[PDB]
């Protein structure tokens, strides 16, 4: 666990100075000796190489990870199989992809055995040729890229989105739009708008370009689109969001313009965040289980690490959804 380097870094000294201390060389200032001395204590650094490495080693993991609180449970399910399969975490936050790609050649200098569970809210193709260079084997959690090389652990999102609007659908709705984020992204134009489209298809609905109001992820993005929707010659009388943030907007630009939300549009987002229920009419909202994609994401990368069977990629847990008071 523990190097010379560890030591010399933590008490401000250099490595030479350190040994200087290990070796008693006499003429180490006696206050640089005590700071160095209890800086050894209290690491647990050992002189001996051969106890060093005896007290060490035994296979440890990267986590790449932007840590509000459905990213915390995809961590504790992370650090749950870690913890029985007796790895190590080395968890850390990033958000700016500049952020995201410094993390990924940085802890890429890691440790023994070693692999990466990468989570981001999309795809850079940078992203996509860094993972593949990495000598260890990556796994995506809660994350796509139709680079479909990289082994993701994952909900179905297509069918989700499909779930989503059935609901809508299965509740008399015949005008029923989508908001989305960038649909750039391919959890947008690939998955929860084809999930969308084809949950109006499959029920001889008109597929309108008009109901796809594109967003940016924030609740003002949120709050225009209604604006917008609101303002179609037929309105929909209920609509998907790509996710939750932007849908409070949703609900409140339709109480702004005096829209009761369930009585006059019904709403349904997507993941459940700790906001789906801090708003009114409480949002429906499809949940992803982040524990177990986290876990099995975990596993999956393990049986890589190991070298082993199985289809990757293609791995999709089931999702639910939590009605609440947004939906009738």
């Amino acid at each position: 666990n523990v190097t010379i380097y560890d030591v010399a870094r933590e008490a401000s000294v250099s490595m030479a100075t350190v040994s200087r201390v290990v070796n008693g060389n006499p003429n180490v200032k006696p206050s640089t000796r005590k700071k160095v001395l209890e800086t050894i204590e209290r690491l647990g650094y050992r002189p001996n190489a051969v106890a060093r490495g005896l007290a060490s080693k035994t296979t440890t993991v990267g986590v790449i990870i932007p840590s509000n609180i459905f990213y915390a449970e995809l961590a504790r399910g992370i650090e749950d199989i870690a913890t029985m399969y007796k790895y190590n975490i080395i968890l850390s936050n990033s958000d700016q992809n500049q952020d995201k790609e410094l993390h990924l050649l940085n802890n890429m200098l890691g440790k023994q055995v070693d692999g990466i569970i990468f989570m981001s809210g999309n795809v850079t193709e940078e992203h996509v040729e860094e993972l593949k260079k990495s000598p260890v084997p990556v796994v995506l959690a809660a994350s796509i890229e139709s680079t479909n090389q990289i082994p993701s652990v994952t909900i179905d999102y297509e069918q989700a989105a499909f779930d989503a609007v059935q609901s809508l659908i299965d509740s008399g709705h015949k005008n029923i739009a989508f908001v989305s984020g960038t649909l750039e992204e391919p959890i947008n134009h690939a998955k929860k708008v084809k999930g969308y489209k084809r949950a109006l298809t499959e029920s001889g609905l008109p597929v309108r370009d008009s109901y796809i109001v594109e967003g940016d992820y924030t609740y003002d993005s949120g709050i225009e689109a209604v604006e917008k929707l609101l303002e179609e010659d037929e309105k929909p009388t209920a609509i998907f969001v790509g996710t939750d943030e932007m849908a409070l907007g949703v609900i409140h630009g339709a109480q702004d313009r005096g829209l009761n939300v369930p009585n006059d549009l019904e709403i349904i987002g997507f993941d459940n965040t700790r906001l789906s229920t801090m708003v009114r009419p409480q949002l429906t909202s499809v949940v992803q289980p982040m524990y177990d994609i986290g876990a099995v994401a975990m596993r999956l990368l393990t049986k890589y690490m190991n070298k082993e069977t199985v289809d990757s990629s293609i791995v999709q847990l089931p999702h639910r959804i939590e009605f609440r008071q947004s939906t009738k």
